[PDB]
This record gives C-alpha cells, sequence and structure tokens, in this order.
C-alpha cells in the first residue's frame, strides 16, 4: 500500500544496493545457473527447455566472455590449501595487479552436502570495510569453482612467525592488541567468529595484522548471542555469546609465551575444569601482567573478561606501553616488517605443490538436478 | 580481448538498454519463473531446490508486491476478445489513468504449443515510437497471464465505422493515407506485417488512425524479405517481401468503396488469376482514380506498386487533395471525430460479456516442467 512513484524507486535501490541478493550481478548468476543445469541432451528433449536454451544460448555465451572469469588471472603459485579448495597468488592479466584468490570445489561441496558456509565469509570480507579485515574486491562463480579475489597478505600467518622466532612479551602485547581490535570490528557488524586461531591471523606488507578465513561464523541474534547445537572451545560452547571469542584470544596469548596450548579426547574435561588445570612452566619469566590477562580470559563464561565490554580489555596494564596507544596502534612500526624483493614474493608463505590432479565432475543428469542452484547470488563486484 | 574498463562498461549498458533481453527487468522474470515452476511439494524433496527456494522465498514474495501486478488495475469493461485471451479497459488505481490491457492465457498458449508470437508484437509496440502505432507503456507477467498495458483507442476499429456509415471517397482517401504511413513506419523498423485487416486499424480520440494487434509479424531478412512456408493473401505468399503488405491495402480500399471483398476454399484460385477476376459493381460511381489505385495494388508481385518505394504511392493523384498534405496529414481534422462523454466511454466499442469462467490450470508436476520458461524476458517498463 504505497504510491507507484515510491514503489518504483525502491525496486531500483534493491537492484543497486550491493548487499541485496537481487543485485543485478546476483540475477545473472540465476540465469547462468539455469543454462548450466539445463543444457543436457537428456533434459533438452523437453520443448520448453529446448527453446528457452536456444533463445538465450547466443546471449549467455557472450555474457560469460565479458563477466569476470578464471582466464583473466594467471596463477603465480599456491600459497595454501585446505578442505574443499585452495588459495592462489594471482595476477590480473589486464590491470597487472596481484591478489590472493580462494577457490572452492563445487563438486566436493555438493558431494559431502556442505554449501552454506561461504555466505558468512563473503558478507564479512566485502562489507566489513575495516583495516583489520582482509577485504574482498571481486567474487565470481564458474562451471565447477567459486572464486574469491582478495588482497594479498605477503607477511604470512602467525603460525610461521611463532615457529621462526622466540616471541618476547613486547611482540605478544602488539599482536594481541591488533587481534583485540580486529575481533571487535567483527562484533560491531553483528557476527561472532569461532575458533579464532593463529592460522587466521595474517600479516600485511607493513607487518600489521588482518583477520581472514571466516569459517564457523554466524550472525548475532536479537539478544546479541547465538543458539547453536577443538581446544579453542570455551566451557560456554562445550556445555553461545561474544564471550566465546575472548576465550580463544586468551589461548592465543598463552601459546605465544608458553609455547604450547593451555589445555593439552579428554581434553574437553580439562576445559570444563578450568579452575584446577591452569598451569604455567617452571621458569615462568612470563610477567605477572600476562599471567593475569591470560587467567582473566580463561575462566568461566560468567566472570570471563569482556562480558561488560571491549573497553575492559583495553584498560588492562598488559597493553599499557609507551610506543603506541590504541588509536595510533596501526600507525606505529610493527615488530616484524617482512622484507620482500619482488611484489610476488612468497618467502613468508610455505611452498605447496601445484594442482596436478584430474578434476572430478558430476554425472550428466536425466532430470533437473539443480547442483548450481545453491551458489546463486555469490558474485560480487567492487566497482 | 578488451580492457577491463571497457568490458565492465558494456555490461552496465546491457543491463540498462531496454531492448536487451538481459535487462534487469528481464532478469527478475527468470528468477520468478524458477520459484513458480519449482515450488511444488513433489519437487521440493530435492534438497538443493528446497534450500534455494527457502532462501529466496521471503525475498521474491516481497518483490511480487512491489513490481507491477494485476491488482493495480481495476477492470472497467471488456472491449474485445480473441484466441488465447482478451482485452480490457483498465484504470490504474494509484495514478488514475485509463489504459487498454491485453491478457494472454498461459495455459492455452502452452496447451496448444504456441508461445513465440507475442515477442514481435512487444518489440514493435514498445520501440516503434511513432504516432501511427499503438504504444506499449508497461508489460508484466503473472502465474497464469501475460499483460500488455497500452493506450486506450476510444474510436474503435474501422470495421464498425464502415458498417455504420456510407463511406465516401473523401473518407477512403484519408483512412488509406494514414494506413500507408503507418505501414511504412513498421517497414522502417525492419518488420513485415501480414493480413493487414480493418480489424487492426484503430481510431484515437481525434479520429486519426493507429495500427495494433501485430500478429503474423516477422523480421526482415538481410535482403529485405522473409523466407516462410485468408483473402488478404497475395499470389506472392500463396505460391515473401514488402509487396505482401501493399496487396492487403488494395483489398482494404476495395472494401470501403465496393462494400465487399474483391476475391470472393477455391478463393485461392481467384487470387492467382488476379488478371481475369478484377470485377467492379454495375453502378461503379467509384472514381477512376480509385479504380486505378486498387488495380495497381491488386496485381502480380513483380509489377505490384511499391516494389520501388513508398514514394510511388504518395505520387498517386488519388491522394492529391486540397485539405491536407502527407506531413500535415495527422494535424488536419479527421472525417469521424468520436464524441464521447466520459473518459471511460466505450460507445464505439462493442459490448462483450465479462469473463464468468473458471480458469483452467496446469496439473501439479512431479518433475521439472518449465511451463513459465518460454515467457522469460517479456516484462517491460517505460520509466
Amino acid at each position: 500500500h504505497m504510491s507507484f512513484e515510491t514503489r518504483f524507486e525502491k525496486m531500483d535501490n534493491l537492484l543497486r544496493d550491493p548487499k541485496s541478493e537481487v543485485n543485478s550481478d546476483c540475477l545473472l548468476d540465476g540465469l547462468d545457473a539455469l543454462v548450466y543445469d539445463l543444457d543436457f541432451p537428456a533434459l533438452r528433449k523437453n520443448k520448453n527447455i529446448d527453446n528457452f536454451l536456444s533463445r538465450y544460448k547466443d546471449t549467455i555465451n557472450k555474457i560469460r566472455d565479458l563477466r569476470m572469469k578464471a582466464e583473466d588471472y594467471e596463477v603465480v603459485k599456491v600459497i595454501g590449501r585446505g578442505a574443499f579448495g585452495e588459495v592462489q597468488l594471482v595476477r590480473h592479466k589486464s590491470t597487472r595487479k596481484v591478489y590472493a584468490m580462494k577457490l572452492l570445489s563445487k563438486f566436493e561441496m555438493i558431494k559431502r552436502s556442505d554449501s552454506a558456509f561461504f555466505w558468512e565469509e563473503r558478507d564479512i570480507m566485502a562489507f566489513a570495510n575495516s583495516p583489520w579485515v582482509v577485504q574482498l574486491f571481486y567474487a565470481f562463480q564458474d562451471d565447477r569453482y567459486l572464486y574469491m579475489v582478495m588482497e594479498y597478505m605477503p607477511g604470512g600467518d602467525l603460525v610461521n612467525l611463532m615457529s621462526n622466532y622466540d616471541v618476547p612479551e613486547k611482540w605478544a602485547r602488539f599482536y594481541t592488541a591488533e587481534v583485540v581490535l580486529a575481533l571487535d570490528a567483527i562484533h560491531s557488524m553483528g557476527f561472532i567468529h569461532r575458533d579464532v586461531k593463529p592460522d587466521n591471523m595474517l600479516l600485511d606488507k607493513s607487518g600489521h595484522l588482518k583477520l581472514a578465513d571466516f569459517g564457523t561464523c554466524m550472525k548475532m541474534n536479537k539478544e546479541g548471542m547465538v543458539r547453536c547445537d577443538p581446544d579453542y572451545i570455551s566451557p560456554e560452547v562445550l556445555k553461545y555469546g561474544r564471550e566465546c571469542d575472548w576465550w580463544s584470544v586468551g589461548v592465543f596469548l598463552y601459546e605465544m609465551l608458553v609455547g604450547d596450548t593451555p589445555f593439552y579426547v579428554g581434553t574437553y574435561s580439562k576445559i570444563m575444569n578450568h579452575k584446577n588445570s591452569l598451569t604455567f612452566p617452571d621458569d615462568n619469566d612470563i610477567s605477572k601482567e600476562a599471567k593475569n590477562l591470560i587467567c582473566a580470559f580463561l575462566t568461566d563464561r560468567e566472570v570471563r573478561l569482556g562480558r561488560n565490554g571491549v573497553e575492559e580489555i583495553k584498560r588492562h596494564l598488559f597493553f599499557k606501553n609507551d610506543q603506541w596507544a590504541w588509536e595510533t596502534l596501526r600507525d606505529t612500526v610493527a615488530p616484524v616488517v617482512p622484507d620482500l624483493s619482488s611484489d610476488i614474493d612468497t618467502s613468508n608463505f610455505d611452498d605447496l605443490e601445484e594442482d596436478k590432479g584430474e578434476e572430478e565432475t558430476f554425472p550428466i543428469p536425466k532430470a533437473f538436478v539443480g547442483n548450481q542452484l545453491p551458489f546463486v547470488g555469490f558474485t560480487y563486484y567492487s566497482n
């Protein structure tokens, strides 16, 4: 019950607003997903399909050439692998710009009945629009792969850092602070990251931190929590709010200083008995400032620090230094500034093998399968 | 093989250009056609479909409310019926404007395997953009009906005119001229109308003519002709170029003056023997100017007038009058100016009965039927 004028306006907004699922980029996916999942000699016996396909065939064949495609990016190297795909250092052929491009096998996702996990990662990386989060520039689908073009982080994760250095407190103070800010940014959007691991934490050219690889992420409820049923699991989740995340930071900090996980398959029982299993090494030259903070995080959900707000954490004297203050944090010098020669230098990154594998495909169907249907709305362009 | 910049530009043009089949209005049809032809408890057993539908269900339900729908227009009266649908005088509820809205039963079109006929009508009415052609403002689909909102022509067709008047030459000169211009406009687009009947020729408020109901219309070949295999059939078609159309005008003119069709199931043999069956009545007070023109049209395709150009026809002295000249033709007074009281006056139109019929529907399918698929891309908005 509105006026034609105002109705017609709001339709144009829904087709422009990049957050909308009826974005004009989202709609082309829906058409392409039809042509992919209908162009089969078996299904093309049906007349309606035969004609629809014929009509749009010459069109969509032109559209595929013009929209962003895998052939636009030449593969430099594989900077990481995981479950359901890999990540590649890429260079745009035309613009001559380096990016990090994450692939996701459509077959494997469908094979194991697991599709709706990337959505939350996409939402965050694109719209977060902060200096603590690895930004997504372009995203595009394919016959058999999802692509995510995002900025190259040439400093590598912290896993390799910690392994190649004896981390002093001065460094732990910094890398903790940059996490604490990053994680608050995500909370401000209304999402709760889970299993915040050193694996996620990447380093930019300057040596500063940005988070990425946002799996096990869900949207906060109307209360500000999540109703859902490994060592980064809090008693909260094991028996889920924002407290969940602060636990995995207390773990993180303990790892940098002690050089092992806090709670060492029965490990779940040590997490529950958090009161009578908080042990430190014999020569704990770890300052009392750190031991204080780590214990403040690693405790029962009720009393766990951060329940009132993030500002509690910043007050802690563990952060109170001379070099930087929270607002000037990302502007200061970093503990480890990666010195790289070329703009394609993957020295901090591990050297993994190239694909060297025959790609598996779906069997050609006899009826409408709709394997491409769950991926509709994924594509995104950043102007 | 282009630059990213120029490629990205051309995509935005294809999504704006109203003539394109990937217009952002065309793409929403493709999404709506999925939801219509998948939301069936039988098909929703498939998981991919179940989830896709669930995700977009709340979205598309909102989109249907906002896009143009049948409920926006209240039905005044039925001003005509035909095969595969009817035409209604309508008033837009919000803007309070009268239009003529043509419906087309999706069921009947599918039932009798006949779908791709409206396309050409749409192309013409929308883009013709001349004062001789009934213009299409909005077009929109439904679960079971195609709609075409076009300007109301309150003067009626010429069939009712000729029946309610003793048509003098002065009138025949005029109504012929306005046809000759109208038909040239369509030729300039690159289309060839067939069976140009008094049924098609409608009258505006002023009393001037506009063509409509563009069935049996096809696009001109690269030569300027058509390779295709009742009384308006020329020997050309019966044994097809632009000459085809000039034949049906010569018929038209003969009907106004003689008051019967020229060639009276064996009628096809009289059309072939056009040389030895051109008879006029006993008291042919029909001027020699008219008898000349009618014979010039109604002859073999080779010699038939108009083969060289439309300008031949305008030279003919049958048109040479004092009142008007070709450019000032539509600006002059019309022979019959319809005097109507209300803005919803259908006095010139026949009074047909209202629908009063249970609408037939498709049987609920067990597999992907795709009955809505051939109608994708029909919708059109005129800003």
